[PDB]
């Protein structure tokens, strides 16, 4: 109950739905989704994944009150964001993982690592200056203030800013115009364009995992 | 005649001139184009190149017809900057065209737009490198699997042009622009410039080549 | 005097006072300004600092008065601790880099931007030719570069150059309430996560930093050669 | 007839075989080749990959008489070269595309590329200073002069010369050690060899690419 | 006793000792190894670490049985030279950790081994990134697949140590190495090493991500 | 005199001839080598240049006796023309930063490699934290730069930094074979082609070599601020 999984013309939506917990991302939620993911790119009657959250927060990060690893699967099928209200921290690099970002006027982004005293292993540090500028980045994440979605227009982390009644209509729409294209050369072309991502943020990343790391290890002593 | 070249104070104006093939690069075309491309930078007496399509399309691709009865990348090493006057629809083979230049002025008309996955070909003039590079990860994914066309204001607003302009002062601004450059130390401008594109290759060569390797094993299926 | 020392609830203020030369980086303000920013990062009492200029400029780059073709190395210092560069004029040349060295920048309504190097004839050292593509877009730094002309605050801000673009009086005050939240998070984890971001930065803009240099270098050797003929 | 394709307890043994042409690289061959190639990656059955020339030669590079983009396939399944003579120049390239190179005594190896004046495609300006020094590949590049088994030994590029009899007993022998061990592991791990190997030099490669069309391009003014 | 800790002439010396179980790496002498390295690196009373197994074995690897009842890296950063005497066999897991080493000094008893493919498991400590680095691609992969053991004079023959000496005078070379870096500029010595770390990761660091999501994507099958 | 320049079938030979001083890198000689390389490439009768130096030492660093921390940013210019390195003796630091710069090394029997910056306290900036790993490896080149100590000539060839070690009397004339070999070859291929290797070595250690000048800069600041008190 907690994802929900729909499945509508060869299109994937995955919602999460943990609204009382803000869709926080807790282990079982972690495990459904990333095996859902795995699932959506091994379904050969599936083309495009949507991702969205449930009303009103699109997801705020992982569960805090609960408590690592990178999981987010190769694939060579787009995953669009749909992001329909805040977007914070843990959820703020699942929407950084995604092809595509598509924002309600309801949505915001924000990255509250250094506020609670943790730092980022999912990428955010290499992919949100690759998606919203250096300077923009570092003030985010130096402050943990929340952008605007017209802010988040205006730096390119989001395509387009709709009414929020059109959120999920427009993700559709534009998952349909690629299910209506080529598809062999939609997802060569797609893994081509991951594979050229890989080869400029390898080391990127390799360097978060490692001050990541260094950091709790300093932080135990 | 398929292509137009005129010399004007320093300035040399390449215009594709196949307006009954919306300026589609035939065999022909390259040829020339590239060949007159090598001529500007040999030649002293130039200092900017302005390259531009007859109204009210500027380059549709290249000539998929021509190739219908029959790809490697041609652009010359340049120290002089290339400055492209998108005046109309700029598609494809053509958007990568747009892609080469050193500075993109467009018109009100223009538009741009990726169709390789319409037409089942993988880029091999850098799109898959540049036009991310160039408008950001999240809009160049969604025009490369869309195949939607992107506007001047979003082109704008994206980072791909410049500047959006009046149609019948799109030549009249880059000739301005063109007379900027060619006012200061030319020197310093070819040393510069060459600079630039020294460090722009440092950081795409590896994309680059994957570009290539992708086509390749594509063709290759 | 010809750079002002401010300290106030552990943020401290660097401002570039040389206002009769429109904050020209001469030899003792270089000397200073490097000088001040590794206090900074060597006082404990400090997390964040604050860059800006005497009005109506921010800093016209270097005094090119009192310098064959003249090579400046780069010194700006690996620091961890945040540098708010509050664009409050011109920034030029050489100054345009000061303010590219900045983590964040803001902007008030009468900053802007320029690239002189190809008009007096020299190339940059400073990381130019690396940082401003990087923080402005390919094509806008080029068409800066080789026309020199100037980029408007409002043109910086959608090209994102610049975080925000208020009125005048408000920019001090904006670059200290983004301070404050800055020194009001975890200390620890903002200097942690900071150093890691000039880390992946530093593994991006190396070999770009290097070839600027070795062109910068192989320029002033013709120079100097057509020069003595 | 003029490549030997053997199939022996899991391994696929390919001989080039044109001795009356030093087993030059005719676009017939060369088509063979590579289909052979691919065509040891899709089967099942097969483990490893042997690369061997007829006596006494290697191979001699490419046509001559005869007469360009590089062909190598992407594979997950280990290419044992088996040098029982000369490798020259377009044959010296085969040998570096090789995952394990084992050498006769009587293994030459030589890049006559400057000689004959054309530039290298195939990634010997890459792989040759990868695996034999860059003080040696720029020696060997700049003279044309043969490399002789023991100093190929020497400098890394082949992992041990045999007596001529025993080369490709060696070889089968180290091919039924590969056979014995996890093949998934196996083939998983040599996959990762491969992209951390073409992470390290795509960029090379794309820039031997460009300047070998650039000279062939200055070559028709 | 698991780890024996010894300080002589500004020299720290750490034995791995568990002969009974071939100094394999148990979870107890993992937490004792690396927190002797970080104790190493914080006192200025040292400045050189000695690095050595108890006779005959250097090091089995992790402990693989302990497992089979039950592996991110762990080596911290150093600006002290880490020698690594290696008396003995080396064997995966304890490969990595010669690898990992500045300066490699070998008994004639020395050898080395990569098993990884024999058990199953993929590296997780840099050995598909520095084990190629350090013996040259060929050798690299020929260790890998095969499982094979490579003797000290081949390691010396293929640069994995810079010497090969009598069984008795291992620790006293390896401590008059030290004893030559105790003589020189302390400051410069670290400061130079920092940069030589400084330099190499800037070169592995994509090929260790690689690494570590290869492994992540073989174990999650 | 101090720089011997001879020329014979279109080759260039440089002979560093200070051997009072073991050929050490003096200001005046720095300015006439880098000068004569760039002659050697703007010569279009020369196709291979020689450097070696007079004996017993081929060179032993830069002149440490004619000069706060002595800073020397690296000059070797951009070439097409290959330049072959005949080791006839002791290369050390400076010297050894030189030899790695050939693009091909003839040892004689007397060559002997050392760097011993960690010795006199100065960290490199003629790339040998980049390139001595690259061509000796890196245990080997860490061991060398830590301890100070020499690498033989035998021990040089195995391990990939010099091509051949010959006997003394047999430097020269097998440096000058392997040059006529050249000489012999298709020009236009030859400098093509050496121009694509120095690029793709370029893409390859311009990140490490920024690294390098980096951390001489960090440390020569400390050193400075260290003394100053």
């Amino acid at each position: 109950d907690i994802l929900l999984i729909d499945t509508d013309e060869r299109v994937r939506t995955l919602t999460l739905n943990r609204p009382q917990s803000r869709n926080a991302l807790s282990a079982a939620l972690r495990d459904r989704f990333f095996a859902a993911l795995a699932d959506a790119e091994a379904d050969d009657d599936i083309d495009v994944v949507i991702l969205t959250g449930a009303d009103p927060v699109f997801c705020a990060g992982l569960d805090l009150k609960e408590l690592i690893s990178p999981r987010w699967p190769a694939m060579t099928k787009p995953v669009i964001g749909a992001i329909n209200g805040a977007a914070v921290t843990g959820g703020l690099e699942l929407a950084l993982y995604c092809d595509i970002l598509i924002a309600s006027e309801h949505a915001r982004f924000a990255d509250t690592h250094a506020r609670v005293g943790l730092l980022p292993t999912w990428g955010l540090s290499v992919r949100l200056p690759q998606k919203v500028g250096i300077g923009l980045a570092r003030r985010m994440s130096l402050t943990g203030d929340y952008l605007s979605a017209t802010d988040a227009l205006r730096a390119g982390l989001v395509t387009e800013v709709v009414a929020h009644d059109q959120l999920l209509p427009t993700a559709r729409r534009v998952a349909a115009s690629i299910v209506g294209n080529n598809q062999n050369a939609v997802r060569a072309l797609l893994a081509s364009y991951h594979r050229i991502d890989e080869s400029q943020t390898a080391a990127g990343l390799w360097l978060e995992a490692c001050a990541a790391k260094q950091f709790r290890t300093s932080g135990d002593t």
